[PDB]
């Protein structure tokens, strides 16, 4: 039942690979549906063609900024932002996919991937996936990150969509 989508992932336009992910639509069925209908397009805008525009190694990777393409951006289907769905799921390690937020209640369409465990935000940001399959892509795209985040190579979403 549980949808799955991929990210066919770029660095400086060259494929470097696939990264899928479950979407915990049980636990957090509005959530998960915000992140599977910006990944398949079908509300005329997504994460098609966005970037990565955070990425610290032993931390997270942030993206979902396809309006700005810098973290300032993005919205999600329901609006501009929506509420905190609920916090069942916690960041229990890498793979966990998450969403990024301004505060209570400001979900649009950033999110971030899990590099480590990052406990602390258990409670904080809505928890709704995992990587499946891709963790391997995952960790690659980490080789381009840096302490404070910025990216040395551009990293991109060059194809999206639902398995
Ligand atoms: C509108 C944006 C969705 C929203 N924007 C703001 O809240 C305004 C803040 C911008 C900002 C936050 C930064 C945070 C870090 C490093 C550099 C930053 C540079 N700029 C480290 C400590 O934390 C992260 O990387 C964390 C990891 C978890 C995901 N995650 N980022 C967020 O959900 C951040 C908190 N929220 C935003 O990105």
């Amino acid at each position: 039942v549980n949808p799955t989508v991929f990210f066919d992932i770029a660095v400086d336009g060259e494929p470097l690979g696939r990264v899928s992910f479950e979407l915990f639509a049980d636990k957090v069925p509005k959530t998960a549906e915000n992140f599977r209908a910006l990944s398949t397009g079908e509300k005329g805008f997504g994460y098609k063609g966005s970037c990565f525009h955070r990425i610290i190694p032993g931390f997270m990777c942030q993206g979902g900024d396809f309006t700005r393409h810098n973290g300032t951006g993005g919205k999600s289907i329901y609006g501009e932002k929506f509420e905190d769905e609920n916090f069942i799921l916690k960041h229990t390690g890498p793979g966990i996919l998450s969403m990024a937020n301004a505060g209570p209640n400001t979900n649009g369409s950033q999110f971030f991937i899990c590099t480590a465990k990052t406990e602390w935000l258990d409670g904080k940001h809505v928890v709704f996936g995992k990587v499946k399959e891709g963790m391997n892509i995952v960790e690659a795209m980490e080789r381009f990150g840096s302490r404070n985040g910025k990216t040395s190579k551009k990293i991109t979403i060059a194809d999206c969509g639902q398995l």
